[PDB]
């Protein structure tokens, strides 16, 4: 865990000695920070670090913890370099999406001290909407975060190669194992076959790059962290119009609309319309998200950690190949007001032909009072949408 430097023979710049042992999330967080402090005291110019890993392993929450610890660093999200015209698919996992010409040019400019125009990618329209000016930050630390941040085209220009594995990406594999395990099967052999089925590109394209990491962070998933800081939801059948929300709520609430499509998946086996733990595939603005449906009902609230990570549609085919079945499809159209801390929205679901109001957030007192501000008392429905269609048979 001791970070030490060694002069890389190809240049005069020093480099971190590879830590062969995988590291904890909290310990890897401190190993990365101290490695940057040492690399910035022994090498001049830009300190570029590649942060690679699968979707869901925790590299996003890793970055936003480094940013809150050090606001003087800049984070570059590698998916902003995507070019939808390169592939005919919409799979974000596809390594053929990144425009390496713009990427490599951006890092050569930042190495020469120049500010560069880094692209901004809108997944809803699947196009590059514009650019943002990124100067070399004060810390001179730039984090390139992406699934292929340790690709062969980027390793010569990286000063530190960090990989993040595990998280909810691996927890889904253990969850599927809990659902489909048969007696006599060696668990490590089934785990391997689950990963090949549900993540058909991890072993081939993603993992080989992660082995070349100098700090290998293994993020062990915590099932109890979600319910420590969960999402509190109040659902109402009242007809609070979006015009009434705009006026009642503060001007800090930003207004937006969206259409989502939820696919509810049941595990294989005979759940007699009960003991049913759903997996939810959500489609929203060009992204597919897998969600775990772990719910507690404290009237009038409904509470859930809302554990979710981005997945390819291929994951749906893999789950169904492993016995998971589609219970129902829920198509909705939503009108959202977002305080960035509290969300007040109205959802219209086609299958119910009804309109519901939803106040959600991580601060339970903030959710209750905002719902009281809209006069929602006496109209609460403490049930999930999938539970409402079940009740209205
Ligand atoms: N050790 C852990 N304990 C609890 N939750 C964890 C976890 N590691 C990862 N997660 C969960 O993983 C989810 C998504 O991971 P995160 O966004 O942090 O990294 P990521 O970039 O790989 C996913 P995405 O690509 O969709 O952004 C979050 O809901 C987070 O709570
Ligand atoms: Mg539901
Ligand atoms: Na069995």
């Amino acid at each position: 865990d001791q970070v030490q430097l060694i002069k890389r023979k190809d240049s005069g710049r020093y480099e971190i000695v590879p830590i062969e042992d995988p590291l904890s999330f909290e310990k890897g967080f401190y190993a990365v920070i101290r490695a940057c402090q040492l690399l910035a005291q022994k090498n001049d110019g830009l300190i570029l670090v590649g942060l690679a890993g699968p979707s869901g392993a925790g590299k996003t929450i890793f970055t936003e913890k480094i940013l809150n610890f050090m606001p003087s660093i800049a984070i570059i999200n590698m998916d902003n370099y995507n070019d939808g015209t390169r592939v005919i698919d919409g799979n974000f996992d596809d390594p053929r999406l990144t425009d390496y010409d713009t990427l490599l040019d951006n890092i050569h400019g930042l190495r020469d001290g120049k500010p560069v125009q880094v692209p901004i990618y809108d997944f809803k329209s699947s196009s590059r909407i514009g650019y943002r000016t990124l100067e070399v930050p004060s810390s001179r630390i730039v984090i390139l975060e992406g699934i292929y941040a340790l690709s062969e085209k980027l390793r010569p220009l990286l000063d530190l190669r960090v990989s993040v594995t595990g998280g909810v990406h691996f927890d889904l594999v253990k969850r599927v194992l809990r659902d489909i395990q048969r007696a006599g099967q060696e668990p490590e052999e089934i785990i391997h076959q689950i990963s090949e089925t549900v993540y058909p590109m991890y072993k081939a394209f993603i993992e080989p790059d992660l082995k070349t990491a100098q700090i290998k962070i293994l993020n062990k998933f915590n099932p109890f962290s979600g319910f420590q800081n969960p999402t509190y939801i109040l659902k109402s059948s009242k007809a609070v119009t979006p015009e009434q929300m705009k006026a009642a709520l503060s001007e800090d609430f930003k207004e937006r609309t969206e259409e989502t499509y939820d696919i509810y998946l049941l595990p294989p086996g005979e759940d007699p319309e009960a003991c049913q733990s759903y997996l939810r595939m959500r489609n929203r603005d060009g992204k597919y998200n897998l969600m775990f449906e772990e719910w507690v009902t404290d009237r009038p609230f409904i509470i859930s950690p809302r554990i979710t990570f981005e997945v390819s549609v291929r994951l749906l085919g893999g789950l169904m190949a492993l016995g998971y079945t589609i219970a129902t499809i829920l198509k909705r159209k939503s009108h959202i007001f977002d305080d960035d801390k509290v969300i007040v929205k109205t959802d219209w679901l086609e299958q119910l032909n009804r309109t519901y109001v939803q106040v959600q957030g991580k601060d339970r007192t903030f959710v209750k009072n905002v719902a009281d501000q809209l006069g929602l008392e006496g109209s609460y429905v403490p049930h999930t949408y999938i539970e409402q269609i079940q009740l209205e048979r």
